[PDB]
């Protein structure tokens, strides 16, 4: 579906991705003013080829992904200014759970469902033989209260095991994608267990990763960031239980963050679990 640039009305802005800015636009080609509230992903103006490249590569991805828990692609639009097209996605007022679990005081039952959601569209992901690379709290968007879309695919890749990374979010990040800069669909299911810490700390920034990594690491050395996380990780140092997370569930972030990779589950392995933990505390 091709949307025209003249009936696109921007409302405000909603964000910054990985390759440029989410902005509200009501589509409204009547212009009686009930048009289609609609979410319109951009390339930054001045951009450069490396940046573009990966724009066509998250254009290409979206467009072929189809799940009840994956954002849902519409179609794109002309965008003249930037000789490039723009990305125009449903509309999800309510946001990031990194923007919604500070204002909502949310129920564990709540919690592992939307993790339980977050496990199915990435062992959709998966199936369609892609990894994310970012799986965040920022980039997982709430539909309505009992449902969860991952929001953004920027940093996504195809994978021909793993594929050769070359901005990071190195505090989501598994010991051999810092260390040796290959991602696994293991990886993956690392950030998951990073992603499901963050669900159940209300996405509280006191208790974020980069506050409490850089809390064991310190900033005195700067540049060593990456080696001493890295360092920590392989000591088998890892973010903590949340308050009143349950131990088992915790048991299960531990299970994501093993070092070895091949021990970690997959996200198939995890949506049987997480069903099950749902239905105990629902
Ligand atoms: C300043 C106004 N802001 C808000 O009231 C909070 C808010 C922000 C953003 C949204 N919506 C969205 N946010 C992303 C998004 C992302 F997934 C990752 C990084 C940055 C982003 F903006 N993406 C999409 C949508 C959306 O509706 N459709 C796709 C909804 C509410």
């Amino acid at each position: 579906t091709v949307f025209h640039k003249r009936y696109l009305k921007k409302i405000r802005d909603l964000g910054e991705g990985h390759f440029g800015k989410v902005s509200l636009y009501c589509y409204d080609p009547t212009n009686d003013g009930t048009g289609e509230m609609v979410a319109v992903k951009a390339l930054k103006a001045d951009c450069g080829p490396q940046h573009r490249s990966g724009w066509k590569q998250e254009i290409d991805i979206l467009r072929t992904l189809y799940h009840e828990h994956i954002i849902k692609y519409k179609g794109c639009c002309e965008d003249q200014g930037e000789k490039s097209l723009q990305l125009v996605m449903e509309y999800v007022p309510l946001g990031s759970l990194r923007d919604y679990l500070p204002r909502h005081s949310i129920g564990l039952a709540q919690l592992l469902l939307f993790a339980q959601q977050i496990c199915e569209g990435m062992a959709y992901l998966h199936a369609q033989h892609y990894i994310h690379r970012d799986l965040a709290a920022r980039n997982v968007l709430l539909d309505n209260d009992r449902l969860v879309k991952i929001g953004d695919f920027g940093l996504a890749k195809a994978v021909p095991e793993y594929y050769r990374v070359r901005d990071s979010p190195v505090f989501w990040y598994a010991p051999e994608c810092l260390k040796e800069y290959k991602f696994y669909y293991a990886s993956d299911v690392w950030s998951f267990g990073v992603t499901l810490y963050e669900l159940l700390t209300h996405c509280d920034s006191s208790q974020s990763p980069p506050t409490k990594f850089l809390e064991l690491i310190g900033i005195a050395q700067g540049q060593m960031t990456v080696l001493r996380l890295t360092e920590l990780l392989e000591r088998g140092e890892r973010l903590p239980r949340p308050d009143k997370c349950p131990c088992e569930v915790y048991h299960l972030m531990k299970n994501c963050w093993e070092t070895e990779a091949s021990f970690r589950p997959t996200f198939e392995n995890l949506i049987p679990i997480l069903k099950t933990v749902h239905e105990k505390y629902q």
